[PDB]
């Protein structure tokens, strides 16, 4: 159930955000939109410098306040101490921008059982862990969530196996969650975002002379994933390709969840 | 992946070597006693040790080429991994691995139950990965088949079974993946999806009783299908009591969209 009317960066102002995996990429692209609109920003990843790099910028650019906190999303303890020291530094939380992956590169699947592992633990498990942790200050502030997806957690594509098992996996949890906000009354919104390549360095390095789709911008990628999470959209899509649309238009799932969503939706074509 | 164009006969499994997990109860250990009625060799296993040797009699009473059965949990890698060895040395080797199990779960919101989706994920997920990769070399020998059961919760979402929707979500992520990189390396093993709407096992049954609109499919029925599946190389199998939700559950577009970005590259641009 989105927002009405247009974005503005207006809706921002003094919000307050935490960003993950954002000292580099789309989420540092995503804490820098957050800065200009005039946000409170809370940063985290592993790295302490380029997190102060992050932090000077966003000050620079206008943030309401910014602040860092480091650690390693493979430890859930981290996880969850850090959504709670992130909502005493400002005061509350609006928006939860989970972002983060595990390190992967481009190779067929072979044997990596804890690669495998490894990718459900920080891209799927430790963003449950956050949430579980954030959902009090958003019930409180009727906020929202933004999950960081691919098209690879949409289709499936060679070479990344065991991130597409976790992409694929937040997809079917955090939609299911998202029919339980609304039977439960729970008004925080959940946006997943589905992205094609973009071109951060890290994606950048990975393709590199390699054959592949063109890479779309990370700046404009990042701006997108702000507004439809603003806007508490379900889905935003967000790649170059022409083909995509056969994605995102395919309305068959959404068919079937409303089909099966009340006794009388199942009704008209199954006896009680 | 290419499917047999030849009519599913019964005997296309006589003397063929067949693994089948969660065959203690349910779907799978239907699908045990069908392939005993069609004279493979069958190791089947579960936890619970003296209903497996009774599945095993009734096997070998039906006309099981060889039944036997090992006993252990899922949540154990270890174990899954020592469970195929032992079970292709009982066989001779290996032509079909059928993954069936899952962990415990009832219909429930979800609230901060880490534990359960860790645990959902290890068993109906990693398990499977760790059989695979297990199963891999012996079906490679045989040209052999993987077979992969899921659910309509694992291509939809649905309240009340988040941690289980993002484990067979995370099934389809994985194994559609991997049979990309299976045509592309030029392995021979196919790799189906079973996608079931309700089945009328106990397990089901009991957690939704006084339920109204609860159609279930018979498991006796949904075990045959998932074999011939398998057997014909199908990529994907749809199994629901409704004729609608059979339908509409088919997604060719992706498929499509799949072949697109696998042929494409700079701006939409074709390889070949
Ligand atoms: N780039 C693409 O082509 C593409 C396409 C589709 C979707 N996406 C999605 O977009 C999101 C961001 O991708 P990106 O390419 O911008 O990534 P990135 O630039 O490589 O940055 C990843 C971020 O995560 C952090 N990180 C890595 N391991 C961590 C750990 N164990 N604990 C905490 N933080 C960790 C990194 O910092 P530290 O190393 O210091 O910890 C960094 O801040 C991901 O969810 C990704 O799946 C990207
Ligand atoms: N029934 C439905 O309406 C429905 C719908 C869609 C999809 N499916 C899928 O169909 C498959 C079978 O479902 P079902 O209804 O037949 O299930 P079930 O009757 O409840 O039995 C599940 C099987 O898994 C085994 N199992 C449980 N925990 C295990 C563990 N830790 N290690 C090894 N084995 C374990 C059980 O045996 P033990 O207790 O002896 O270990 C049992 O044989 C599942 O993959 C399920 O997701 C079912
Ligand atoms: C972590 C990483 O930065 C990463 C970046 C993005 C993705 C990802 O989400 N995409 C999905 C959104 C499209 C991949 C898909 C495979 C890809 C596109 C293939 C094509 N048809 O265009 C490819 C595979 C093999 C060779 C070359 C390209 C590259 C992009 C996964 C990991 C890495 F690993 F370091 F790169
Ligand atoms: C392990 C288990 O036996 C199980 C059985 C099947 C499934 C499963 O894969 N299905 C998907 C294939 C359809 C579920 C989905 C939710 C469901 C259908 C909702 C509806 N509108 O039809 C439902 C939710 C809430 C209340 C009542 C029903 C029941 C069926 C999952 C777990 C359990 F948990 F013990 F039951």
């Amino acid at each position: 159930q989105p927002l009405n009317e247009e974005f503005r960066p207006e809706m921002l102002q003094g919000k307050k955000v935490i960003v993950t995996g954002a000292s580099k990429g789309i989420g540092r692209e995503m804490a820098y939109h957050l800065a200009k609109m005039g946000a409170h920003v809370v940063v985290t990843a592993r790295s302490k410098e380029t997190l102060q790099k992050v932090v000077s910028h966003c000050l620079e650019l206008g943030a309401a306040s910014a602040h860092y906190i480091a650690g390693t999303m493979e430890d859930m303890t981290f996880a969850e101490q850090f959504v709670a020291q992130a909502g005493k530094l400002m005061g509350g939380l609006d928006m939860l921008i989970l972002n983060h992956i595990t390190n992967t590169s481009l190779n067929l699947f072979h044997d990596d059982i804890h690669h495998v592992r490894k990718s459900m633990e920080v891209n799927f498990l430790s963003y449950v862990v956050l949430t579980v942790a954030a959902l009090p200050m958003l019930k409180q502030s009727n906020g929202s969530i933004v999950v960081v997806s691919s098209l690879a957690g949409k289709v499936a594509y060679p070479m990344v196996a065991a991130y597409s098992a976790s992409k694929f996996a937040l997809d079917g949890f955090f939609s299911s969650i998202r029919k339980e906000y609304s039977v439960s009354r729970v008004n925080v919104s959940i946006t997943l975002c589905v992205l094609g390549l973009i071109d951060t360095e890290t994606a950048m390095k990975a393709v590199s002379g390699i054959v592949h789709m063109q890479a779309a911008p990370k700046e404009e990628c990042a701006l997108e994933i702000i507004k439809g999470g603003a806007l508490r959209q379900e889905e935003v899509y967000y790649d170059s390709s022409l083909w995509t649309t056969l994605l995102i238009r395919n309305p068959s799932r959404k068919i079937l969840e409303f089909l099966y969503s009340t006794s009388y939706n199942m009704d008209r074509f199954i006896n009680k």
